[PDB]
């Protein structure tokens, strides 16, 4: 296997495993460096990397080299032999840790055996050349001086110490004459600057961090394996260059940084390889395959070596052959074997990745290449087995530090590292100035957004299709379990000897590095995320602060700090009290904090949004000036797009035309030139999707990431300000007082910190949801548009080609070109990534029924708009009446209609027909004098057709019908018909909930949650349902006909009885009571009274007494056999009067638990409903009389709602007053016995009783109770 050699810096040079090397970039001059062979082909040179850096660049200065690194400097690292030795023994411990597992061992075995080819592009094909700076390095044998005797050796890797920045490790490849052999299939001597003690830190949980350090530090063994992978790539010459991801740097808020090549993202692995589109994934693949082709060609022509005649040609042809896995026939002719080439390429690109390795060694690491990095820490002593071991790293089981990566946790394993002198770090910043007053922001914190230039246009080219053309897919994945099982991977071919002729051609390009201003001053007067966060901090030389809800004073005054929490919270926080009241005050301001932070779990179900964090806007004011107005509302309208700081310009090209041309003649076999044109279409879809996912991850999800982060900081700064205030108020008191104040600062932070954690969890689900939403509604659809377009153009491309050829199949193989293109590829994120976090975001998004809404009509600023997020066009004509209660009216006028142009690029169409339509509706009563036309005339109210196919909602009298029409013209229906011979109906002219669902076998109609009708729709063919939707009364309707609708919406999936019952309860909910028809109950409005327990009964002021008698309602008197009902406009006319408010009398809405006066009219006076305060019985006739203030009667009533289920009924409770919990009883109707000298009978009266009090508490709620009322005002939908 792999042998890790041992030695000490002070060991003597022997010119074998301890030498005096003359590094490549030395150009063969300057001086020599003592090097050690830690394993075959691998050397360690324990000295600073100085090639290309000015000796001064090692000190901390006004500059920085890299823009995204908190750079630590220290020129004294490795300035002694004892340090050089420690560096050595540390490197040794690391390689041992690397080989401690099969996986890292295979890495090393691959790096040792992957010897650089002999020569590069310049070397003739038939030759070998060891005399080039990328193949040979020189060792010195002289003693008193240089030059005297120089020997040459081969090497695969030289690891130096760090350059100017300790924590900026980097693998470097050799360039000669503007070219890189490590990028052309040859490979070449690799170099590296590595530092083991100064590791990077990445953000993550560590306690709950509202006081104790947060984050985890890296295992230097993974940091070295990350670098070795670059080495591997270099050695095999596949570290090719291609179209990089480049940051957009046009806006002041965008992160400036170097371009990022695929090789770096492939090395990290995880989700990062998804940012490299499938088009580029293939570009690279092809360039590497092309390189190997050249190498396999050389092996077939190589004969002599004109550099070291000592070189054995056969020995080398057998090594390279095994390196590259070429196949050698029985004659010796070398050739590329696609399968082996494949597994090898994937192994080097997707097998050995920092993600797969960390998982294997059980080491924690950063989630993505694009993730905020914290400042570095110094590991105290990697040479101490109590702190770090070969087998386990920092996560040692004996110290119970294996679980949860505790060994790398900063808040837990503080004996393992040291914080570093910030007075030694350098950070590239952007000083954001106005116009006086500027703010420094670390480039790290800005938004990273991939410019459009970052993505390939290869999708717009053409494709010659032939019987040969096959599919091309590079799965950015490789099963690491088999890679750990030796068969192919590791080479058992002898490794040639490292000694050879000396290097004499020291030609080579040596990179020069220079620093650049660390601070970059830019100008802008905007106050977005960065400013709002700054507004929440304060200087260290200030201990006395006060909160303000005003962003501007906060910026102006140093002792003023901005808070996005409530006005109430802010007032209490700035409170100042007596020591005797400090405890209490602390207890509540912290609880307040907790309650405010938890407002991040706010629901908004009525607007079809399950999760919403109302304060995100005030907190960051990110995107579309979100700190102004009501955040919840604005989100409800534009959605996740208002949170984005920048709306990116996507790259969605026209998929290049096809050509099946190049293939004629009457060959009935090459026919597959079409069969391959189809599967190639599927490749074009997939690739387009991958193109999208790639832009989403680097232009959209990156921005959301910055928001989740900004919220973490925002919430933290908040707790910090609060703790600062608390501490100040406490220390104002004398020691005598403090001693008696019961305060536990550890419980304060604990509680403050717990709240933040609960919030972050909410803020996270919220933001991920948006990100996915923006993916699915503002990105995927646009991609579908072009694919459905390419489809068409491709449909005419084909067919016509089945025409230009011959032949029976020509017909049965033309249908094949139909049934295929009639199937669009469903987007599935799991196809382009395997990152668990992402997959979970996506699965969570597809499991929320609400995300299935493709149309949701809502009133907003006197117009109806689609809020689904798919941007349906909504044209609302003049004949339509709208109110802010979301009710719209459709009349008989030709201009009373709504036209909706559905989004044509959404999924909805597929074999089965799966979607739902939900809405509320009020259908006016029939005119008694036209019952004939009513029951005979059927009229459409919502029509959605295309090519004579689609769905339709119509009404014929008392019946509502759902109708389906497939392309062939076949029709099926289903309907709900409400009886019109009921004394009192629950549907006629009353608002009710309709829901229609369709699966592959049934069309079901639900009314108010319950299922009323079913219908088999198997026979039904395809039903085109994405045509224009026309809302309008169309048919032979009466001039007086009208309809009221509300909350109209569509789901592209069948809703379940559960989802329906829930939608019903959600939309039914209101803070107010309702009247008989289902509309808001109102003050100062005439109403007749209905009793839910005595349907056919009404109240009337008895002639000779202050009581309301109860009479039988009169009914429909005409001679119709089709109708029958009870009059509703009968009995006394009541009018609910507000109890409080002494400032005039308008006409507001009646809310639950409201105090009212139940009055009514008698002739030209307004009387009232009273109760005798002293009845000793359980029930008593109510006392009805003129308005007055008598101390013997209760006049104040409380309107309540005991039912927990949807109902238009309500109850009237009599209480002592507005506080006592003393209930007098409920208003209802009672039956009494009467015996006088002439009449003996029973009669019911307007009663009040205690008996109802306990009855209303039972479950399920008794809707039949006599204490249940409903108010009926006149209504055009009901004439009698
Ligand atoms: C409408 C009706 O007749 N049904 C209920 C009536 C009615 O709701 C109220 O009278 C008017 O709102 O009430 C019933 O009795 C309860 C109560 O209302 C009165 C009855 O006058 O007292 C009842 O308790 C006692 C009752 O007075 C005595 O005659 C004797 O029977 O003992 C009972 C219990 O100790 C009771 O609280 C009614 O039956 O009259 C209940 C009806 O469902
Ligand atoms: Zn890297």
């Amino acid at each position: 296997p792999v042998t890790i050699n041992n030695f000490n810096y002070n060991d003597p040079i022997d010119n074998n495993n301890i030498i005096m090397m003359e590094p490549p970039f030395a150009r063969g001059t300057g001086r020599y460096y003592k090097a050690f062979k830690i394993t075959d082909r691998i050397w360690i040179i324990p000295e600073r990397y100085t090639f290309g850096y000015k000796p001064e660049d090692f000190n901390k200065s006004s500059g920085i080299f890299n823009r995204d690194v908190c750079e630590y400097y220290d020129p004294d690292y490795l300035n002694t032999n004892d340090k050089k030795n420690i560096f050595l023994q540390t490197m040794i411990k690391l390689f041992n840790r690397i080989k401690s597992k099969p996986l890292g061992e295979k890495l090393l075995e691959m790096i040792i055996n992957g010897i650089p080819y002999l020569g590069d592009r310049r070397v003739p094909l038939e030759e070998f050349n060891t005399n080039i700076a990328s193949v040979t390095v020189n060792k010195l044998i002289s003693n008193p001086g240089e030059v005297e005797r120089k020997k040459g050796i081969f090497a695969n890797l030289i690891i130096f110490g760090p350059g100017p920045v300790l924590n900026e490790n980097e693998t470097i490849d050799i360039g000669i004459q503007n070219h890189f052999a490590s990028r052309e299939g040859f490979g070449g001597i690799m170099q590296m600057k590595f530092c083991p003690e100064y590791v990077s830190v990445f953000n993550n949980v560590q306690e709950a961090s509202i006081f104790n350090r947060r984050g985890y530090f890296s295992d230097p063994a993974l940091i070295l394996m990350h670098e070795l992978i670059h080495v591997l790539h270099g050695l095999y010459g596949i570290k090719v260059d291609d179209l990089p991801i480049v940051p957009n740097e046009k806006k002041f808020f965008m992160q400036s940084t170097d371009a990022i090549q695929a090789e770096e993202l492939y090395t990290f692995g995880g989700q990062d390889p998804s940012i490299i589109t499938p088009s580029t994934d293939k570009s690279i693949y092809d360039k590497v395959l092309q390189n190997f082709r050249g190498i396999v060609d050389r092996l077939n022509k190589v004969l002599v070596c004109i550099s070291d005649p000592n070189i054995n040609i056969n020995i080398y042809k057998n090594k390279f052959k095994d390196k590259y896995k070429f196949v050698e026939d029985s004659e010796g002719k070398y050739s590329i074997d696609v399968e082996s080439f494949d597994k090898l390429y994937k192994s080097l690109m997707f097998g050995f990745t920092e993600t797969n390795i960390a998982e294997n060694y059980k080491i924690k690491t950063r989630a993505s290449y694009f993730s905020d990095s914290l400042p570095p820490v110094k590991i105290k002593n990697l040479l101490d087995n109590e702190i770090y071991t070969i087998e386990e790293g920092f996560n040692i089981s004996d110290k119970d530090m294996e679980k949860e990566y505790r060994g790398q946790n900063k808040a837990i394993n503080k004996q393992a590292y040291e914080e570093i002198s910030k007075e030694h770090l350098a950070v590239y910043k952007i000083q954001m100035c106005k116009s006086g007053i500027c703010i420094d922001v670390d480039n790290e914190d800005l938004f990273f957004i991939a410019d459009k230039n970052s993505f390939s246009d290869d999708l717009s080219k053409n494709e010659r299709i032939e019987y040969n053309t096959q599919s091309n897919y590079i799965e950015n994945d490789f099963p690491i379990n088999e890679l750990i099982l030796d068969t192919d991977l590791i080479s058992k071919i002898e490794l040639p000897s490292e000694n050879t002729e000396s290097l004499t051609d020291f030609n080579v390009d040596v990179p020069v590095y220079e620093k650049q201003p660390a601070i970059k001053k830019i100008f802008t007067d905007e106050n977005t995320i960065f400013q709002y966060l700054y507004s929440q901090t304060f200087p260290l030389d200030i201990r006395d602060i006060s909160l303000t809800s005003s962003f501007d004073d906060a910026l102006l005054f140093s002792n003023k700090v901005y808070s996005f929490f409530s006005m109430d919270y802010i007032k209490t926080a700035n409170k100042v009290v007596e020591a005797g009241l400090f405890a209490g005050w602390v207890k509540q301001i912290v609880n307040d904090f907790v309650i405010e932070a938890n407002k991040s779990n706010t629901m908004d179900k009525i607007a079809d949004i399950s999760l919403i964090v109302p304060y995100i806007g005030l907190a960051l004011n990110v995107g579309n000036e979100t700190a102004k107005g009501n955040f919840e509302n604005a989100f409800e309208i534009a959605g996740a797009s208002i949170l984005l700081e920048f709306i990116p310009e996507l790259l969605i090209p026209v998929v290049g035309a096809f050509l099946l041309e190049s293939y004629i003649d009457n060959k009935n076999k090459i026919i597959k030139t079409i069969d391959n044109a189809l599967t190639k279409r599927n490749e074009k879809w997939s690739d387009m999707y991958g193109l999208i996912v790639a832009q989403w991850l680097s232009t959209v999800n990156t921005q959301f990431y910055t928001i989740k982060e900004g919220m973490y900081k925002a919430l933290n700064y908040q707790a910090q300000a609060l703790e600062e205030i608390i501490k100040y108020r406490y220390n104002i008191y004398s020691e005598k007082e403090k001693s008696n104040i019961n305060i536990d600062f550890n419980d304060i932070n604990s509680k403050l910190n717990e709240g933040i954690n609960q919030a972050i969890d909410n803020i996270n689900n919220f933001i991920n949801g948006c990100s996915v939403s923006y993916l699915m509604k503002k990105m995927i659809p646009l991609a579908v548009e072009k694919l459905l377009d390419f489809d068409n153009t491709l449909k005419k491309n084909l067919l016509n080609y089945i025409d230009e050829n011959k032949i029976g199949s020509a017909e049965y193989e033309k249908s094949k070109v139909n049934k295929y293109l009639k199937t669009i590829m469903p987007f599935d994120l799991s196809i382009y990534t395997n990152d668990t976090i992402l997959i979970e975001m996506f699965n969570k998004y597809n499991s929320e029924i609400l995300n299935n809404i493709i149309l949701n009509l809502r009133y907003k600023d006197n117009n109806l708009i689609d809020l689904s997020g798919y941007g349906a066009k909504v044209e609302v004509y003049d004949g339509v009446e709208l109110n802010d209660k979301n009710q719209f009216k459709l009349t008989s006028s030709a201009n009373s209609k709504i036209r909706v142009t559905q989004n044509q690029n959404i999924i909805f169409n597929s074999v089965f027909l799966d979607f739902s339509v939900s809405f509320w509706i009020r259908i006016p009563k029939y005119k008694n004098d036209g019952i004939q036309n009513y029951i005979h005339n059927e009229y459409t109210i919502i029509n959605c057709m295309k090519n004579n196919s689609g769905w339709k909602i119509s009404i014929r009298g008392n019946r509502i019908i759902w109708t389906l029409i497939d392309i062939n013209g076949k029709t099926k229906s289903v309907f709900f018909e409400y009886n019109i011979r009921e004394d009192i109906s629950e549907y006629i002219n009353r608002w009710f909930f309709v829901t229609i669902t369709n699966n592959l076998n049934n069309a079901k109609i639900y009314i108010n949650g319950k299922l009323e009708s079913n219908t088999d729709i198997k026979d039904i063919r395809e039903v085109i349902a994405n045509g224009e939707i026309i809302f309008k009364l169309d048919g032979d309707i009466d001039r007086t006909q009208f309809i009221w609708m509300k909350y109209f919406s569509i789901f592209n999936t069948e809703l379940s009885q559960s989802n329906i019952e829930e939608r019903y309860k959600i939309q039914s909910y209101s803070e107010y009571l309702k009247d008989f028809w289902g509309n808001p109950l109102m003050y100062n409005k005439e109403y007749y009274m209905f009793n839910a327990g005595n349907k056919n009964s009404y109240i009337k002021l008895k002639k000779d007494s202050p009581v309301g008698e109860i009479l039988t309602r009169s009914k429909y008197n005409q001679n119709s056999k089709y109708i029958n009902y009870r009059d509703l406009y009968i009995g006394e006319k009541f009018i609910i009067r507000r109890k409080s408010n002494s400032q005039s009398i308008n006409d507001d809405i009646v809310r639950k638990e409201d105090y009212i006066y139940l009055d009514f009219f008698n002739l030209n006076q307004e009387w009232r409903v009273y109760t005798y305060k002293y009845f000793k019985k359980e029930e008593e006739k109510l006392f009805l009389a003129p308005i007055s203030d008598s101390d013997e009667f209760y006049n104040t009533i409380q309107i309540k709602e005991y039912d927990e289920q949807p109902t238009y009924s309500c109850q009237l409770l009599f209480k002592k007053d507005e506080e006592s919990t003393d209930e007098i009883g409920l208003i209802g109707i009672h039956r009494f016995y009467e015996s006088g000298i002439v009449f003996e009978e029973y009669k019911d009266y307007f009663c009040i009783s205690k008996w109802y009090l306990k009855e209303v508490k039972r479950k399920p709620y008794n809707l039949k109770l006599g204490c249940n009322w409903q108010f009926i005002p006149k209504d055009e939908g009901w004439t009698e």
